[PDB]
Parts: structure tokens; C-alpha cells; sequence
């Protein structure tokens, strides 16, 4: 499975061996980045004036003069040919030659190559990643990894703009990077250049920018410092701000100044990009002058970013026609998936889908805003690279599978199992959801429908669920121990623990449904209770961020089914045995609508609360915004949002 799939491919059902002895033609005149790749592939072999001809070069090179007609007349285009007599790797331009090589590397398997002819080129001009999320910025080693991933997948763009980098956003956007951070950035650029990726350095000055000379010069002085570190594409971001910095006329004037006094004055600047304050349709004023002012006043070479009809949305024909009419150019898409910075307790490891596959002509660029989990984001990133290169041939599920097998070949099926039950976002203020656990959803649905109704469930459905839980535990245990991609395993570990606990709880609950006798039922019930407590422990100790602390997994279908089945069987047991077992499904150590614990807060889900111990009280916040600082007073009982903060 070639990824991205090429525009045109003709395969002969013949394979040839990779020439053990070969004549290379054009090694001295082709893209050195492409030639490096080729010479690594041809490692172990040796060249001569004998052997298979291999021709590498860009249109215009002597090496590829016979193939000039077959080379696509497109930026980043290439012609690739393999037959018994010779190999051709001919780019329309230097980056095209590199992309030819990236396709060639995927064709090569077990020292053999298929007989193929390929004509290829991207449908979207700029394709890549914006590191543009709130939360812990990717680590240096993670970025190094990413840039290499992008080159392999023909993504040409890496926009650097972590909202939490103080030298990117306010107030320190004015300050040059300290020496250590500067030397790292410089290495990120060298690496990007070697992989044919434009490193795009963004700045985010809008929250405290003054529309005066001092700040304009400070901004240009910063761009200059970044240029000295080797940066050659630049962006100015005005997203998620208030106040003077939201002025569309001043924004355009600043971007035009940067364009005229800096971008068009240097010998070798490439992209100049801005993101607006009104960056999706819902946050745009139909009756306001913001987007029309930007569209009219911004110089036509400047790109304008857009997230769709909502902050989190997929791109539609009608959606993009709507933006393009106002900005008078094709939107450069900022796609908010798999970014999880507003559902920080979820991993979003599902396929990439939802974007119209017929609108390449209506976009200048397509970039994904990913999770703070860099390795985990590669599933979506690989799929986005495939989508933006050849949207006409984009295959959601095949590309997801390909990505997983690329990222974790040693445990691909186990990562598939984990990813397919870790795709949805749960309820959220952005209203964006993804499908999850689709395969078992019917069997789950019928089981619970019947079971809740004294109608007898299908045996095959009970077995499907059983099989699912078994497969979940195998996957969790194997992923935990996997050392092929240690950084990936580190990222997902807390969710993996939680996913295993979930599957164990599922199995125990199914044993309760079968329930041979009263004694056995009670043992399974007590085990479930202890498993609930364990999941609570994980949720309270892992991923304790300020915003959505903890660890949620398999939330759309599997956990609800388990929880509901549990409540149901406990109800039936209590009826049958005149008992009073507690049917509640989430462990809660405090007593009182469910209570919840978030960090050092104890809250009622929006009379009297009794904590498991005496704590120093911090304050209470009630909203029917009422508040009272508790001054460290010892508290166990509180009687009257409804949130209690304690020292913990
Ligand atoms: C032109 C779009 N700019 C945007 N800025 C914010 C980002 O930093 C967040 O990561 C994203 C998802 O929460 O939400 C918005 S979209
Ligand atoms: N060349």
C-alpha cells in the first residue's frame, strides 16, 4: 500500500531484483537529499560503468533528458519507472526528486522491486503539521522524530507555534530564545531542510501588541534572530486574543510591512502565513468587517488560515466556498484533529475522516493540529499526509491501518485494538465527536436491549463481548512491554493500564450475568468493586493536568455497556435475593447526582457532603458565583456548581 497513493500508477505483474551491480547517472546534479536516500538503499551494492542504469535528476538535468515528457508539470511532481532494463527517478523540481525516492523506498521489499510506472504530484500545495496546541510543547527529541516522519510521508510544512512557549506568545515573544533553545531550533531547521520540510516559525503577539513602531521593530528584530538560526518561512498568529490586537486593518498592515520590508527583501524566504482572530465561521461576525477587511488589504502572497464552520470541524465544500469568497484567496486549512487539548483525559487514535475529498483546488494548504502526545499523533498525521497529497483516492480505514503498521510493525494488531476503542472525545463544549468501537456496537446494543428486558440475549453476542475483552487484555499487556517505539509506549501507558482494567471489569461483569450461584455472584461483585476503585486510582494519579485531569478510555460504547450491565444484574440480584447491594458504577470515597473528584476539588455533578477524612478546607464555590475562603479550617462535613477545594 503506497502512502500517499500516487496520482497515476501502472503495475506489471513482474518484479525485478534491486541491481546488485548498477550504473548511477545524475548523482552529481540531482537533489543531494534524494541522492543520500538512494545511496542508502543501494548500500551493500557497488557502482560501475556496467550494470543496470539508474537515472536520478530534476527536469533540465542531463540525466533525465529522455524522460522530460513523462515528468508531471507540477510543483513537487515526479516520474518513477522500474523495469528490467533501468530505474528512473525524475523530479519536476528538487523536492519532486526526493518524493520519487520516498515512493521508491516503499516499493523496495526483500531486495526486490515491482515493475511499475508512476506519475505523481500533490493535489494540495502545502501539507503538514501545526504544533499549535495548548499544553506541554513537544520535546526536542520528539520534533526530531516528527521531521523525519514528514519527509517520508511527503508533508512539506511544519509550523512551530506551541501556545505555551513563552518566546512564541505573550509577553516574551519580544525576547530572542535563550542560547540552549536557540541551538535546538537551529538543529530543528537543519533537520527539516534535510527532509524537505519548510520549518515555519510562528509568533503570537496579539494579546499585548501595541500598534506603534517599538513593537513592530521588536517583532521584525525577532524574525531576524530566527532568520539567523536558519528559519526561512514565518507566520503571525492572532488567534484566541482580545483587545486592540484584534484590529483587522492593523493586522493586515503589519503583515504587509513584514511582507514588503522582510519577506520580499531577503534572498530566500518561502511561506508567509497568518491566522485570523475570526478563524472559523461560528466565531465570525456575518455583519462585521473583519474577514472582508483582511481579504481586501492583505497582500495576495500571504496565506490565511481557517478551521472551518466551528473551532473544531471537518472541511466541507460549502464551508470552504464561504471562507474563500471573503478572504479572496484559497484558505490554508488549520485542521483541529487529533488535538486533544480541550479533552486532555482522552487519547484520539481513530482514523482521519470527514473532510470533503473533492476540494483540493479550494485550499492553499492543509495542516493538522495534533495532540501534545507526539508519537500517538503519528496515526492521524500519516493519514493527513495521505489525504492532502491525493484526496481523490483517500481511503480512511486502509490509511489508518497502514499508519499503525508503519508506526508499530511489531505489535500492529494490538495497537489497532487499542486505537479503535480510543477514538471518541466524550461530551465537550466544542460539540465534536468521533465514532468508536463500531465493530462491536451492534452486539453490545442487542445484548443490553434484551438483558434489560427479561428477553434472552443472543449467545453469539455474549461471546463477541467476551472475545473483545480478552483481546483488549492481550493488547494492553503486549503494548506495555513493547520496546520498538518506547516514546509511544511512554505516552500511552496510563491509558493502557486503564484499558486493561476496563476489559477485566467487562469479564467479571459477564461472569455476574452468567452467575452460577449466590456465593459466586458475590465474589464477582466484590472483584468488580475493587476494579472500579483501581480505575479511580489511575484517574486521580495519572495525567493530573489543570483542565481535564485523569484517564478515560473506551468511553463511547464499551464502558457504558459494562456500567449498565453491572447496574442491571445488581438490580436483578437485589430483587431475587431481597438484598441491598450498591449498584453505583464509579468509585467515590466521599459521600453525598454523582460526586466527583478533580485534583483537590470535590464537586457535585452540575444537601450534605461527607469526606473520607478531615482535610484543611480551602474554599467553597456554589453557583445557582458564591464563594467563601475556608482559611484552612478542618473540614469533613459540608451541608447547604457546588465545588469544595481542600488541601490535598
Ligand atoms: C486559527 C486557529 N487557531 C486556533 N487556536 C486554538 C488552538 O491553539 C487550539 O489547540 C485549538 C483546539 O483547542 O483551538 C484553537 S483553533
Ligand atoms: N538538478
Amino acid at each position: 500500500s503506497l502512502q500517499p497513493p500516487p496520482q497515476q500508477l501502472i503495475v506489471q505483474n513482474k518484479t525485478i531484483d534491486l541491481p546488485a551491480v548498477y550504473q548511477l547517472n545524475g548523482g552529481e546534479e540531482a537533489n543531494p537529499h534524494a541522492v543520500k536516500v538512494l545511496k542508502e538503499l543501494l548500500s551493500g551494492k557497488q557502482s560501475s560503468k556496467k550494470g543496470m542504469l539508474i537515472s536520478i535528476g530534476e527536469k533540465g538535468d542531463k540525466s533525465v533528458r529522455k524522460y522530460s515528457r513523462q515528468i508531471p508539470d507540477h510543483k513537487e511532481g515526479y516520474y518513477l519507472s522500474v523495469n528490467e532494463k533501468e530505474i528512473v527517478l525524475a523530479g519536476n523540481d528538487e523536492r519532486g526528486t526526493y518524493y520519487a525516492l520516498q515512493t521508491f523506498a516503499q516499493l523496495l521489499k526483500d531486495g526486490k522491486l515491482p515493475e511499475v510506472e508512476i506519475k505523481d504530484y500533490p493535489s494540495v500545495r502545502y501539507r503538514g503539521v501545526v504544533e499549535g496546541f495548548y499544553g506541554t510543547p513537544w520535546s526536542h527529541q520528539a520534533r526530531l522524530s516528527q521531521l523525519k516522519f514528514y519527509g517520508k510521508n511527503k508533508m512539506n510544512t511544519y509550523i512551530y507555534g506551541p501556545k505555551d512557549d513563552p518566546y512564541h506568545s505573550a509577553p516574551n515573544w519580544r525576547l530572542p530564545y535563550p542560547d540552549k533553545e536557540a541551538a535546538q531550533l537551529q538543529e530543528l531547521v537543519a533537520v527539516a531542510n534535510e527532509n524537505e520540510v519548510d520549518f515555519v516559525w510562528a509568533i503570537h503577539p496579539g494579546q499585548d501588541i501595541k500598534w506603534n513602531k517599538e513593537d513592530r521593530d521588536l517583532l521584525l528584530a525577532k524574525f531576524e534572530k530566527m532568520y539567523q538560526l536558519g528559519v526561512r518561512s514565518f507566520a503571525v498568529f492572532f488567534d484566541d486574543i482580545s483587545g486592540e490586537g484584534t484590529n483587522p486593518q492593523k493586522q493586515a498592515e503589519l503583515l504587509n510591512y513584514i511582507d514588503e520590508k522582510f519577506a520580499q527583501v531577503k534572498p530566500d524566504i518561502n511561506q508567509l502565513v497568518m491566522c485570523p482572530t475570526e478563524y472559523n465561521k461560528s466565531w465570525s461576525n456575518p455583519n462585521g468587517n473583519y474577514l472582508t477587511t483582511l481579504g481586501d488589504k492583505l497582500n495576495p502572497s500571504i496565506q490565511i488560515m481557517w478551521t472551518g464552520d466551528r473551532v473544531i470541524s471537518d472541511i466541507t465544500r460549502d464551508g470552504i466556498s464561504w471562507i474563500n469568497e471573503r478572504i479572496k484567496r484559497p484558505a490554508y486549512i488549520w485542521w483541529n484533529f487529533p488535538v486533544s487539548d480541550y479533552v486532555r483525559d482522552h487519547l484520539l487514535l481513530g482514523p482521519v475522516y470527514g473532510n470533503d475529498t473533492t476540494i483540493a483546488k479550494e485550499m492553499s494548504g492543509f495542516v493538522t493540529n495534533p495532540m501534545e502526545h507526539a508519537e500517538s499523533s503519528k496515526i492521524a498525521i500519516y493519514s493527513v499526509a495521505s489525504y492532502a497529497w491525493n484526496p481523490a483516492k483517500y481511503d480512511t480505514w486502509q490509511t489508518w491501518k497502514d499508519a499503525i503498521r508503519t508506526i508499530l510493525p511489531s505489535a500492529a494488531e494490538e495497537l489497532e485494538c487499542f486505537a479503535m476503542h480510543n477514538s471518541d472525545l466524550g461530551p465537550n463544549g466544542h460539540g465534536y465527536r468521533r465514532e468508536e468501537s463500531m465493530d462491536i456496537q451492534p452486539a453490545a446494543e442487542r445484548f443490553l436491549k434484551a438483558f434489560k428486558e427479561g428477553k434472552n440475549y443472543d449467545k453469539a453476542d455474549f461471546e463477541t463481548l467476551q472475545y473483545t475483552f480478552e483481546r483488549m487484555k492481550e493488547s494492553a499487556d503486549i503494548l506495555l512491554m513493547n520496546t520498538e517505539n518506547k516514546p509511544l509506549i511512554v505516552e500511552i501507558t496510563p491509558w493502557v493500564h486503564q484499558f486493561k482494567l476496563t476489559a477485566e471489569m467487562g469479564e467479571e461483569v459477564l461472569k455476574m450475568v452468567e452467575g452460577r450461584n449466590e456465593s459466586y455472584f458475590l465474589r464477582k461483585y466484590n472483584h468488580v468493586k475493587a476494579l472500579q476503585q483501581q480505575m479511580f486510582y489511575i484517574d486521580q494519579t495519572s495525567n493530573q493536568n489543570p483542565y481535564q485531569p485523569g484517564v478515560k478510555t473506551a468511553t463511547r460504547v464499551i464502558k457504558p455497556l459494562i456500567d449498565r450491565t453491572f447496574a442491571t444484574v445488581v438490580k436483578f440480584f437485589n430483587q431475587k435475593f431481597n438484598a441491598h447491594l450498591d449498584a453505583t458504577t464509579d468509585y467515590m470515597p466521599h459521600k453525598m447526582l454523582p460526586l466527583q473528584v478533580k485534583a483537590n476539588r470535590v464537586l457535585i455533578s452540575p444537601v450534605e457532603i461527607e469526606l473520607d477524612a478531615i482535610y484543611p478546607g480551602e474554599n467553597i464555590q456554589i453557583n445557582f458565583r458564591l464563594s467563601a475562603g475556608l482559611q484552612k479550617a478542618p473540614v469533613k462535613f459540608v451541608r447547604f456548581q457546588f465545588v469544595l477545594t481542600i488541601e490535598k
